[PDB]
């Protein structure tokens, strides 16, 4: 199809980043549509390597435009910080990146709650990435937050920045006892940038809606993962926004009847950052050697993540809520050289009755177990390999086990982080 | 189609309600995916009349179940109200209203903070609806609101309850200077109920993905108008949800590419209630006629409306967030007698452009003015004509012409409030 959506079906670093990049190579216009720079993509090109985090994995070809739509919670520091940082690097972002002017800002002051609360919770910290992100969504939906829109007007602005920090600064002392943010700093920040900010800015529902009117190949790039999803993920350890397909056309302005394929990314085992629900987890050696091989960090914090089997009964989920048209199995490589691998098949629950079903908030999923089943595995190496072909039986077995209980098909295996390093069995494009 | 979605297509009180109601006679579920008890609907069945607000039009037929979806923020107090002044009439509502545990849940707390914010803001008051909604959305976002599943455990519950209230406690009393809520009450009256709510609760993300294994008929029921879209309407003054057709796949848990007919209201002219931008705003004579005949009233809070005439351009925006696939114009019998009418055809800048794209925020509709176009009337009337061969040619060439600006069909017609008083030129479904 034309407008192609790629998203995480788990807990995030499935991988969308690359194949974000491997497929741009057809399309024209690339959009994101929520999160913030709490995202950490990592894109892989001849060795070089780049990590964004608010600017689409689309900003490497100079076919592509990059839309950042009113889904996203913009934050102008972060931006200038990513934009300057891969100039530098021969790619002119500005000559490439557009924006809605609805999107909502971030600023100082948020990262101030964001962290202050974590603290507030202390023994129950959801493990946020300390952006800010959680509040600057807050504001939105508050109806007292700014958008890109406003640095438009700047003695508007001032008055309108004067009455949020105000009442923000209130709680942040008075209630946390934390310090203060200043007010004129993060005025003259903001200034110091509007204009660069505001050049960049553009009617993204309507081009969108030309775009299509031509029937130009357009991209939806995920943020995060489905588990994730402020409604539908293992609240309250979310993320605040809409990562699951319907945040698309909230967060861009497209009409749902013109998402054609919905890709989602399976990272082969899985891997939870932050805290919160996992009942495949693994904390035994088997965990430390998906971890170490996989070079399982967070693209973000820095922080180690959970790793533990691919669990079925979730992604199961994912397929649903997300109307998947299609699979894009990453990470097998990783599993070269196990004895053998495992996959969740069904939930025991805490009364004794076995389900297949996932439970749907943290406090729900306290004391249920996974019933895996057991695969043998290879200790034949696949990395790098670029058809299906070079994959052994036993890779290809567990291929079609997921596909079988899923009922899903896996149109794109990855065997490695280097662009190229992938199989397409099918083109979510033409497709 | 199988899944059809039924939505307002500007601010709100086009007539959802009436639509849902006739159109339910063929359907087997009716899911409400966003809002809370603010939104007003009104249908009337030989003369009979019954205005709902929380629960779905579809609660009169016994053939069609009404879902509550995780969208939707649920008052435990509303949903009583409600319930118990509908089974006095005969209405079996327990035996066919479902929820979702993970709707969030609207207390009196919330109520307090809503209506302390619009006197906080004066001068400048969104005109909410008193509901409590803003708030309760927002806790959502923030992390820490209580879901209709967190009324199951009792014990778990009250301390949560009592960590929220505490600060919200803080802010009400230190920061507005208003009086606080009493927890021991709240308490109270939530656990009055918690077994009601907790016997309709069911997994409702699951149940749509199997009625559409089965290519069941499912209606889908807005609240509120495009325009209010928290993202795509004029911001601030909107409300707190994704009243656009994204709305129904983050609050009912269907994947988007189920969307199989979305159908827009539209209402011959043009209201408003509550504080915002509204170009074709008629404040002169022909405004008192449109709202003395058209009984122009909240339906939830009894305020007067602003009417004014139709707006294309604005309309031309929601055809595109939404895709509809067909409108259903209402309220034409509401033109009878006038000597003429005028239709928005494009915007006037404040600059001297003239543009045919809306503007999308409060301040950036400011200063634009309507460029209209005029038409003639008719004194024939059309009040309860159930066919097309009845309706003048003033009125038809009308109808053409909205077609025409907007290249989307006019499916269905409505003449009056009752139920059958409509004309049906094509149904959503067996399209
Ligand atoms: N070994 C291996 N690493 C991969 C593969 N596909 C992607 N990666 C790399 O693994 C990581 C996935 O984490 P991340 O970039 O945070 O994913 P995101 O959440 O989709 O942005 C990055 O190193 C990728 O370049 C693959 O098939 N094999
Ligand atoms: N005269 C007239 N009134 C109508 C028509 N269709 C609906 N109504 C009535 O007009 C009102 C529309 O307001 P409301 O119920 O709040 O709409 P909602 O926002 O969709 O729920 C109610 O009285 C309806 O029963 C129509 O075609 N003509
Ligand atoms: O509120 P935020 O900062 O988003 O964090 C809340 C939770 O979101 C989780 N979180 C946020 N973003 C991610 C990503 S980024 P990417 O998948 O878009 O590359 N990955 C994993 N956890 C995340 C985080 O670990 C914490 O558990
Ligand atoms: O936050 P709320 O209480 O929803 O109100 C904010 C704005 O939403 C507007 N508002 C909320 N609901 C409605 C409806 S209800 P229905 O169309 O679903 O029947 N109609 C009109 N304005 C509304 C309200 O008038 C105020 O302008
Ligand atoms: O790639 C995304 N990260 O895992 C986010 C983080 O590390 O916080
Ligand atoms: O029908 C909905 N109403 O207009 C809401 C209200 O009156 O507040
Ligand atoms: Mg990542
Ligand atoms: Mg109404």
């Amino acid at each position: 199809g034309n407008n192609v959506v790629v998203l995480g079906t788990q807990w995030g670093d499935e991988g969308k980043g690359k194949i974000v990049d491997l497929l741009t190579e057809r399309a024209k216009y690339v959009v994101r549509y929520q999160g913030g720079h709490n995202a950490g993509h990592t894109l892989v090109i001849n060795g070089e390597k780049t990590v964004l985090h608010l600017i689409p994995s689309g900003i490497l070809r100079e076919n592509v435009t990059s839309i950042i739509g009113n889904g996203v919670v913009l934050s102008p520091a972060a931006l200038m910080k990513e934009m300057k940082e891969l100039e530098d690097r021969g790619i002119p972002v500005r000559e490439r990146l557009l924006l809605s002017e609805a999107c909502p800002l971030i600023l100082d002051y948020h990262v101030a709650l964001d962290n202050a609360r974590e603290k507030a919770r202390g023994a129950k910290a959801i493990g946020t990435t300390g952006r800010g992100i959680g509040p600057a969504y807050e504001d939105k939906v508050a109806r007292r937050g700014l958008r890109v829109g406003d640095l438009f007007d700047k003695e508007t602005f001032a008055e309108k920045l004067k009455e949020v920090m105000e009442y923000h600064n209130f709680q942040l002392v008075n209630y946390y006892k934390a310090e203060a943010v200043d007010y004129q700093k993060v005025l003259d920040d903001t200034m110091a940038v509007a204009d660069i900010l505001t050049s960049m800015v553009v009617d993204v529902s309507d081009l969108l809606d030309q775009a299509r009117q031509r029937g130009d190949f357009v991209m939806f790039e995920g943020a995060q993962g489905t588990l994730l999803d402020i409604d539908h993920g293992t609240y309250p350890y979310v993320t605040s926004s809409n990562t699951t397909a319907g945040g698309v056309a909230t967060g861009s302005g497209l009409g749902p009847r013109y998402v054609d394929y919905v890709l989602g990314i399976l990272k082969a085992y899985s891997t939870r950052v932050g805290a919160g629900p996992f009942p495949t987890e693994l904390f035994d050696e088997t965990g430390e050697f998906l971890c170490k091989q996989g070079n399982e960090f967070g693209a973000t914090t820095g922080r180690r993540r959970r790793t533990g089997w691919l669990d079925t009964v979730a992604v199961r989920r994912a397929v649903q809520l997300n109307s998947l048209s299609g699979f894009c199995l990453t990470k097998l490589d990783v599993l070269d050289g196990l004895k053998e691998v495992k996959l969740c098949v069904a939930y025991r629950m805490p009364d004794g009755r076995e389900v297949t079903t996932t439970p749907l908030a943290a406090d729900d999923w306290k004391g249920v177990e996974p019933i895996y089943e057991t695969m043998p595995g290879w200790s034949e190496s696949t990395f790098g390999v670029k058809d299906r072909s070079g994959l052994p039986q036993a890779a290809l077995n567990y291929i079609k086990r997921i596909e079988e209980l899923t009922g899903v098909p896996i149109d794109i295996i990855s065997t490695g982080p280097d662009r190229t390093e992938t199989m397409i069995l099918r083109d979510p494009f033409d497709a």
